[PDB]
């Protein structure tokens, strides 16, 4: 078990015995879960490993890129390794994506035209794609609702599965809807995450009442959760970004895409403009950070995956309300805690960053932070800025006053943020 | 003068007396203009210079962003000295633009909307562009035709200059017009520069019919040719490449935009989405190349300008139709040569490849573009791929070959490989 | 337990069920040692953590690094927090230093001056660490002989222990021995960080004045402690290894005593500068990144050692180090007493491998063969193999970024051999 | 001539008519030496360009190499360009030389063992090279003297020329004198350039009496100076900086060695260790930086050299005694300027900081490192001297060191911020 001087070192952070204790008794409850999600890696790490090997990737491979980037290898078999991974035709990684936001609006826009009616059936999707699709305040910054593009909406069912029922009642009664979205992440919420399983019901179902639907999967944080991914189950296309699971932590910046050819094209019309696509666009010398990135991706997601858990379970032993709890299949890293009290919500969080490598000596203070509605509080004590890959913690200042916990480049430092931020709360 | 070591190493690139008397008669002829063009750089130095003092630009400004790149104000600061240099009210440089037809689409996708109509006051633009609009295929891709925004144009007059007559009737004719394109750079074409002053003709005569509408001005290979700049004269807002002028041969990749703050944010949702814009994206630590790329652009500008007169001359001695001529007044940093001749006008272009830093060596013969009908034949060597401020050249294979010389970071290197080509048709 | 299309998967690979049956019994057998390196790799995760927070790393430490690079925050700290993880007073992590030999030879080079012998304590040194040193066939390249530095040398115990009684008659009768060299990496039994402090003692207590250097290569967090936690002066080790995380593009590290450390630094750069000047290139972060994985990813190629030494046993093979022992580095070595075994056994680890999967894998020019396909060039903390073909024709196997990939490579290898 | 609007915009900065008619009167002035400038520079640009064609350059050569970076072909054809550009057999050009005194440092370690001695001819060496030496303090740091190599020196006369009488003498008299160093750059001295003219007279003179004897050239800032380099007239050997001219105002760090395979592949073992050499080393990605830095070297040199041209010549009119003179044939780009007064020296350098683009507003003032100096630094590459600079030692009789400029116009931009603060 953990060293004497593990537990002496630990004294000099104020991590008391009640923690410690706790903490143990946590640790041995979920080591059955743990076994689980090693042979879940193992595949997805042979996964990738073939990915590359086919590929043929080699050192010439790591190209530094200028200009217009014609002829880039680098990024061309970068983009056919995903296009592996993901099982897909064609796929679209690329570091010019300021963000995951930008990945998911490229494929909105690259997708929809004129006429065109959207239908997310996960219900409300992720906060700053508000202003992208235009379901609220719609100002004239140029959103899906201001091109003609128009927005319905289907929520989930009160337990947090699909209304699949309710999904073909609003496709047959519009038939104006050419793309489906799926949110995979709960993301600022109170429900379990969508299982490969959940979304092959909306994607057969759908599909079932016209084959010609496009079916978009917001693949935030469920990157390598489980062997197969949305792409396996009949999903046209995806999107997510680079400085979170897929990402590895090395990955700087960055989104990326996997889809149909025509999905994939249409995207990256989005990204750059008509006629150039993804001719163009030159890596910043970055091309290896992102393929040892997607190496170490299965690797890594499951010690954040695992921090989750290990979180999930040491805080419902300490009385707060959980969700996931530990012992539920996850489909991505992040772990919410309910507190029901703001004292302890912001200690929370000051305690994951004081628990982080870089910016421990900062203190976190809720940040009016872009797209999202309330000011969001981060704890993003990361080497890459803001990535939740990292061991990281962040909640809209707003009751229920819960905090959600994600990330870990390695299972002992996301488990030592834990511990720190934990003693911070209670003595 | 010459010395007699600088002529005898050039004979061991062919080059004969004939060539170099009939140099020597072009360099003395062009002595006054170069004096034009000395004066005018001091400025755009001085100008340029004062846009970063202002800015209190530091080493600390040299910033290396990841992830989402909040508060980057390297990114920041260096959109402040191009609005300075500019004197514009915003301004928005990244090296996400994959080339300049990425700014420029990003200009117009964000300035238009369904129902707005667009209309180029220089006749037909550039071939790289058509698709963004959709004038041509409008094969699905998401042009501007494709999202309800319609296109109109008005030709020059014979003479060069705008036909401000006409301009008047199609805006009072159509109300719908909310943005007027203007190319300052000749391109493929066989006419007078268009000047700043013939610019704020352009300006004042549509903005006098209705002050709304956005004078939007393609501002490639024209930065710092004239003390004023198209912002100067009126324009709502301008857009270019990095590659090109203003990045002063150091800078990697990426464009800029600079005009009022509505422009600018309204650019920046297509650049990235609505409701974030320009508040995320990293600079992949290329900033200071940036910075240093602005600072050394009016210098490096025209040390290509002093090679394309140069080159007017030097040709119009040797007895070739040259636009524009060595004495007239420039918008851009191109140069034509009118041969009447297919295999003039190849050995122009292999002598142009030959006498260049980066692949000398390589091949240089007419190949086919993937969607026009004629050949085309280019001279390009350059450390930053694709980069036009450096020594390169271009034509189509069609009477009566014109070819387009253009770039040269030091004047020498622009002579040399002008006399390396000249040399290789007059013996 | 390995799931139904894992093992389907991995039929694609040639893997049949003699190499899986046996490496499953391989896999439940070494679950205690795994264990044991599960609790040595939290206090170094640990150790590594605070070493950042105690020095204040932020963001604005990555900043850009240009021309002399005077007061550059982001090198000096990084210095700060390596002396911080080893305990020592001063470091000097530079990514100037080509490979761990520049690193190794600085060090020399910087401490020894004409007249002082030098002393290696565990036999003859890493075989490229020779013409630094120019014990034999010297061209005028500048060795440490040519300079008038003098070598000398005492090998191990028969048993792979020290031996400290040798090592006391040779300093006692030889007052010129101002510097004693340990090698930490090792067909032997590897030399443990308790066996580390026995050498320094036993030279310490002769003549105090001695400097303990340790070349440090591959021991990068394999126990709590490090040789300068046992009285060494000084240490030194390739970034591209264990300490880089797989993330470090280049450079070499030292951390000791801050004399060492200033006296090196001078054969680094020059006498008057020494630290002073050395930008980092635009790749510092890598460099604290790596260091913050590094206790983990130094254990995942540990524990890909650890599974290659108890399967091969199982197949037949000799092995060393065992699967139950007690480790100095990642190294594991496989006597196969066969040429085509040695040789389709790297041929199988070089098509494991992410990079260079299609390239040939045939002996180089006595004679030696290689298996390298790493995003980093030549890093041995990634999934790599070599060895000389000579009986008993011993492989060397070493990395993997993640147990898993070192899992991969090493199942595809044996499936060759059966 | 200047435009309305330019003068305009220069009385923003305080720049009153006195100044600015000097200015006039300065440019009017030094035309012809400007014109002598340009047909070396044009010789220059064609030499570059001939070595980049000659190695037949690529875009594959901007290698992005990593560990060891075997087989790297970026920085091995850059090592051939340079030979190419100097003439030489071999060459080394690493980002991994901190500075030009790190490859300097290098030179010397690598060519020279113990019992051997050293000679400078060109009287006492550039002021941090004396620690490496090891020629007055001898800290057990490891100088050349603490590794048994032994140092002389050999004044210039009195003229600023060489004494090539001496040099004879104290080659003959110690045989054990295998190295002469000759520094380029006229350092901080108040006397004539030494040409490369010169150098081959002092090349000529020792090989006469030893050919054996290996002429190493310390040529900072003497890059692209002349058509002819100091290896064109017998240079065994020589060194320099990166951040100063031959990196154009490009190169973010390093320093290069040109000359015989013999002495480049020594000095590369002092870089590294015996054994490998040169033979390790990952470029990080830059080497494209410092190709280009190559190319723009000849034209930005002659920037800079402009500008110090212009200096020399407005000063003097301003009543100032400089040093070198506008119409004197040059060694390196530092033009250094006589103030006899402390306040004038100090608001000389507060003005150039002034008209830097980077850390304009820091105020520099003066500040100890054997008595106070003052800097003007404020540059894109920290330290680089190419970039507009200057430094000065606050003593009498108060001499300034300007040097640098990416562009004349910068240069002289400075330069009438500065004088302004001066005169009238």
């Amino acid at each position: 078990g953990m060293l004497e001087s593990t537990k002496q070192f630990l004294k000099k952070y104020n991590i008391n015995d009640r923690v410690l204790k706790l903490y143990e008794t946590a640790m041995n409850d979920i080591q059955n879960q743990f076994k689980i999600l090693d042979d879940i890696r193992e595949f997805n790490q042979l996964k990738v490993l073939n990915a590359f090997q086919e590929e043929r990737i080699s050192e010439a491979h790591f190209t530094n890129s200028s200009g217009y980037g014609y002829g880039d290898i680098g990024r061309d078999s970068l983009d056919a390794v995903y296009a592996r991974v993901f099982n897909t035709e064609s796929a679209l990684v690329r570091p010019h994506f300021v963000n995951g936001t930008h990945a998911l609006g490229a494929a909105l826009f690259g997708n929809l035209r004129p006429g065109n009616t959207m239908l997310s059936v996960c219900g409300e999707p992720y906060d700053t794609l508000h202003d992208v699709i235009g379901i609220t305040e719609n100002s004239n910054m140029g959103s899906l609702k201001e091109f003609g593009i128009n927005y319905k909406q289907v929520d989930l069912k009160e337990d947090g599965k699909p209304n699949l029922e309710e999904i073909e009642k609003v496709l047959k009664e519009d038939e104006s809807i050419t793309l489906v979205h799926i949110q995979r992440s709960t993301g600022y919420g109170w429900r379990r995450a969508l299982l490969i399983e959940d979304i092959k019901s909306i994607v057969d179902c759908v599909k079932n009442i016209r084959k010609d639907i496009i079916c978009f999967v917001d693949n935030c944080y469920g990157e390598f959760m489980d062997t197969k991914e949305p792409t396996d189950v009949g999903a046209d296309l995806i999107a997510g970004s680079l400085i979170k699971n897929i990402g590895g932590g090395i990955a700087p910046t960055g989104g990326y895409l996997a889809g149909t050819k025509d999905c994939i094209e249409k995207t990256s019309y989005r990204l750059t403009v008509p006629g150039i696509g993804g001719e163009c666009g030159s890596t910043f010398g970055v091309v290896r950070s992102m393929y040892q990135g997607l190496f170490l991706a299965p690797h890594i997601s499951m010690e954040a995956l695992k921090g989750a858990i290990l979180c999930s379970r040491i805080m419902e032993l300490a009385g707060f309300e959980v969700m996931p709890k530990y012992d539920e299949k996850r489909s991505d890293i992040i772990q919410s805690i309910k507190f029901n009290d703001k004292d302890k919500l912001i200690e929370f969080c000051k305690g994951i960053q004081t628990g982080s490598p870089i910016d421990s000596f900062v203190s976190c203070e809720p940040w009016d932070m872009p797209g999202y509605t309330d000011q969001v509080i981060m704890a993003a004590g990361a080497f890459i800025q803001g990535s939740s890959i990292e061991l990281s913690a962040d909640a809209p200042i707003r009751e229920p006053y819960i905090a959600y916990l994600q990330g870990g480049l390695t299972f002992d430092h996301a488990k030592i943020g834990i511990l720190i931020a934990l003693s911070r709360i209670v003595k």
